[PDB]
């Protein structure tokens, strides 16, 4: 019966649309979270609106049109924003923890399982993670860079049962590919509006409101879930051939189809892998240093000993350590 | 004559050695901080106590002895560490932002930069950066490890003149005194219960012990790496150990003996000497798999055995820090 649902708020949701976070809207979903929570149900917070507290606290500063700006807003604004989550879950005699994450948080196997622990050790003591990106510590490279793909990864985070994408009815697009990301890892993604009356009870129900997308019958094996985390550390260009073999055939990445490599990366680290069109096929983990593979791009398997002075075996991303589309 | 002041407070002493934060000591450490604040100086918190501040919110639960216990007491605790830095720090109408990190945002040029830029921004604008280890998000492998250490890089990052270590009045203390004396960062340890220690240091009175400034600083272009976690080692000759430590030198893929991990080019690696001390960290010119084929042999040969090259030297100079 006990059930763990994943809750994700934007920014027009927390302030109902106008430029500062309106309490009454979010102490009215917390209320819906809580009576879940009192009902022995896992209830886990995704949070925008930092930089919008921060905004706020400040007195809206004029400020140079530049990054630092706006990780200096988040640096004051999460504090606030925080702050405010622990009071309204405190109403209803509930604790949050929070939580700062980008994908270098991801890179691994062993950072993601890491996350996963706190989160889970969070969860098991009946706290509320109350989770968003760490804005104020990040260059842009490492940022998942929009909250639906975050909550997405924190539903595989804490083994989510549900994923609920709160909305204030571009911004739809980064909503579908959360719920791709999401049923692909085995967990049902809602899309509804945060002012419809009871949302939070009904999702978890079972009621039917909003939109509906179901888990993958067959869920991707939980064991390479993390890649749907980590930054690729850099890009492989590959054939005609490779591209088909992956996408219809889900087979492995020989060195015979690469036609050049992008980066400083080693093995060990998570890539991209694009067609000759330019797209986005793949992620995976190399088996080589980069070096290494642009000097075994387009030769066969049997060479690479010959080639290199060493083997890691014959392929250069293996289809086990790799998530397609 | 506006001065940067870095302000460590470790767990004993913002619980006065108890197990509550002290509301009292703490107020009064702030009311000195803005003082200095409202005379134009700069002031950075390095602060403790996410994980004493997690256990009393909590009331003190059983929990498993575990380290996902201490991350889950750290998320807890963050939250209201935070809250209590602002809430005080308002009393004197001053605004706080917090800063969470590991060695991961600093293993970078890119990121180290990005947090400078981040924590002189709140600077410009009279915001206190409270800057803590990122407990909740972190594998032991990138942390730290203790917050002496993480103000002096705090200290670096912030261009700080000063670093100021309270003490409940060691070792950690004295390498965190190391590494900003190196970098031209003047560190004072001094007792957190000495009624006006902070605006005392500020004014150059004399307070627990002070550790000047190296006459010459280390270059600021590297300074950056004492931030990084080393992705991998070298383990290198009796020649090369002499030619880094007594003389300065880049290392040569000659005295190279062993290469542990796997890395990319332009990450920071340890050197080590036979012996198994920690010698230098600097940033490598070529990746793992290509110093096991270049170790031990002339420069001359680098381009003739991995089919290309980036120059004679596995590790310069001027990308290396040493100790
Ligand atoms: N951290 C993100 C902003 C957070 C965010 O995207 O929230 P949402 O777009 O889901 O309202 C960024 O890249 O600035
Ligand atoms: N929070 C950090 C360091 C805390 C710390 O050691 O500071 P201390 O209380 O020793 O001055 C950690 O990773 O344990
Ligand atoms: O749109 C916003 C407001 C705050 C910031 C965040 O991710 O918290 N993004
Ligand atoms: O000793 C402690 C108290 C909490 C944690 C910290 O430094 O935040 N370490
Ligand atoms: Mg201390």
């Amino acid at each position: 019966d006990s059930q763990t649902l994943v809750v994700k708020l934007g920014t027009s949701v927390l302030t109902g649309g106008s430029r500062r976070l309106n309490r009454a809207h979010i102490v009215e979903l917390v209320r819906q979270c809580a009576q879940l929570h009192a009902a022995g149900h896992r209830i886990v917070i995704v949070t925008s609106g930092a930089i919008a507290a921060g905004r706020e606290h400040l007195g809206y500063p004029e400020l140079p049109a530049t990054i630092a700006s706006k990780q200096l807003l988040a640096a004051v604004g999460q504090s606030r924003l925080i702050q405010l989550w622990e009071q309204l879950f405190s109403i209803y005699g509930i604790h949050v923890g929070q939580m700062l994450l980008t994908r270098a948080d991801m890179e691994d196997r062993e950072r993601f399982l890491n996350a996963r622990d706190t989160l889970r050790a969070l969860l098991d003591n009946n706290v509320v993670p109350v989770i968003n990106e760490n804005d104020a510590v990040a260059t842009a490279e490492i940022k998942v860079g929009d909250n639906d793909n975050l909550s997405a990864l924190a539903a595989i985070l804490a083994g989510a049962d549900k994923l609920l994408l709160l909305t204030d009815q571009g911004g739809m697009s980064t909503k579908l590919q959360a719920a791709d990301v999401a049923c692909r890892a085995g967990i049902d993604t809602i899309i509804a509006a945060g002012s419809k009356p009871g949302v939070i009870g009904d999702v978890m129900e079972g009621i039917s409101v909003g939109t509906l997308f179901h888990a993958q019958a067959t869920p991707l094996e939980n064991r390479k879930r993390w890649i749907f985390g980590a930054p690729p550390a850099g890009e492989i260009t590959v054939d005609e051939g490779a591209t088909a073999a992956i996408l219809e055939r889900g087979s492995s990445l020989l060195p015979k189809g690469i036609k050049s490599v992008t980066g400083n990366f080693s093995r060990g680290e998570v890539i991209r892998i694009c067609n000759l069109e330019g797209r986005d096929i793949a992620h995976g983990v190399s088996r080589y240093n980069s070096d290494a593979l642009r000097r075994i791009a387009g030769h066969h398997s049997q060479e690479i000993d010959a080639i290199l002075g060493y083997e890691y075996g014959p392929v250069a991303v293996h289809r086990d350590d790799m998530i397609t589309r």
